[PDB]
């Protein structure tokens, strides 16, 4: 089965992806974890640029959607067919909310080219870490990482409506302790796995 | 001024663009000449991988079309806002050739891709290099280089309709010898430029 986790920068999916895991392997499950964009070897290469040069907001969704593709023939179709639980750091739901809201391009056409990168296929359950950008921000300065806060309160705002339109997406307070907000996620989650 | 070549492998494409560059720029042209994919350094980063490492026709795709939005914002609008010619060694018709004719995948979606990857941006005229499989694969062969036959003969077929079905295509017959294709494409361009 699959599960995705979306938000900002500095919502904590990275930290909660990896937490969920280590918990899932130990209760007897077969796990996999990914990111996006990465994940295999031309994923990565494609996160390197996408994170390195200087590019235009219609080549950086192409690059996205061509790491999801690999992604998905490469190693999401074949380990949800051996019964894996496959954990996403990052789905559908970010290419809308950035280059969507964020960068303004088309919501449609973005999904159009989701389907297409996805063959179809769509999580069981979305995580939605809803974080306020102000607290989002002071987490990521603390590694010395600067984001933008009029882009990511656009974003944000993408994500909630995207939860409230898109099926299978629960909102999780972000803004909590780590073992608070993995709490949260698991009550979640019970509705979907044991 | 916008110029593009297109066809099969082993048609003559580089040869005769870069005649035409040469030609161009004597008679006083300010002319540029670019390659699909490739072109600027992104676009060459992604060439590579899409020479060389196995990829699924969608991730190709995908790469294909990302490659082709860089060119046309880092070089190819501004190169037309300064009244360049500017001669492309393949467009958008090889990627319907290719990944439609040749590979299955779904020929309106691909030219939805391609109208947001160059902005809507289209030829002036293409010319297309049309030659039968068997001679571009005996000349690709003396370069120590070897193509699909069962593939080529696909996507010869899907070029010849597309030279029915889109506008501004004329047919070049590139089987001849390199001065009598170039005099074809000079006769074809004089309803164009001059
Ligand atoms: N619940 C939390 N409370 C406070 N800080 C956290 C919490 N979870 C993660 N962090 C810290 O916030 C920063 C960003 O978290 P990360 O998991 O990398 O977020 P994302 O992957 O969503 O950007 C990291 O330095 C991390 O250690
Ligand atoms: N008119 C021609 N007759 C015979 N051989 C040619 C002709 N034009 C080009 N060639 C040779 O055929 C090979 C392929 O040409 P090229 O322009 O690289 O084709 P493409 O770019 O369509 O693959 C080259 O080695 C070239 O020297
Ligand atoms: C998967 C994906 C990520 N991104 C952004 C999110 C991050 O700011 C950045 C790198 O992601 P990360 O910090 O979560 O690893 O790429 C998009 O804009 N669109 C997408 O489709
Ligand atoms: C521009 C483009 C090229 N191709 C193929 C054509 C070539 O076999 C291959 C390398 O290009 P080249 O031989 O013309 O240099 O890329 C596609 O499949 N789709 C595309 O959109
Ligand atoms: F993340
Ligand atoms: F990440
Ligand atoms: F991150
Ligand atoms: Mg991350």
């Amino acid at each position: 089965m699959l599960i995705a986790f979306e938000g900002i920068d500095g919502s904590g999916k990275t930290t909660q992806a990896k937490k969920l895991y280590e918990y899932l392997k130990q209760k007897g499950y077969f796990v996999s974890l990914y990111r996006e964009p990465g994940g295999t070897k031309v994923g990565e290469v494609l996160r390197e640029i996408l994170l390195t040069e200087e590019l235009d907001e219609r080549t950086e969704l192409l690059l996205f959607e061509a790491s999801r593709s690999k992604l998905i023939e490469e190693k999401i179709i074949p380990d949800l067919k051996r019964d894996k639980v496959v954990i996403l750091d990052r789905f559908v739901l970010s290419t809308i909310a950035y280059q969507g809201y964020g960068k303004g391009l088309d919501v449609e056409f973005i999904k159009n080219l989701n389907e297409f990168a996805t063959r179809g296929v769509k999580p069981d359950i979305t995580l939605l870490l809803d974080i306020p950008v102000d607290i989002a921000l002071r987490r990521l300065k603390e590694k010395n990482r600067f984001e933008n806060k009029e882009f990511l309160e656009k974003v944000r705002k993408g994500f909630l409506e995207l939860a409230k339109e898109e099926e299978n997406v629960v909102v999780i307070d972000a803004s909590g302790e780590e073992e608070e907000v993995f709490k949260e996620i698991l009550r979640a989650l019970s509705g979907v796995l044991r």
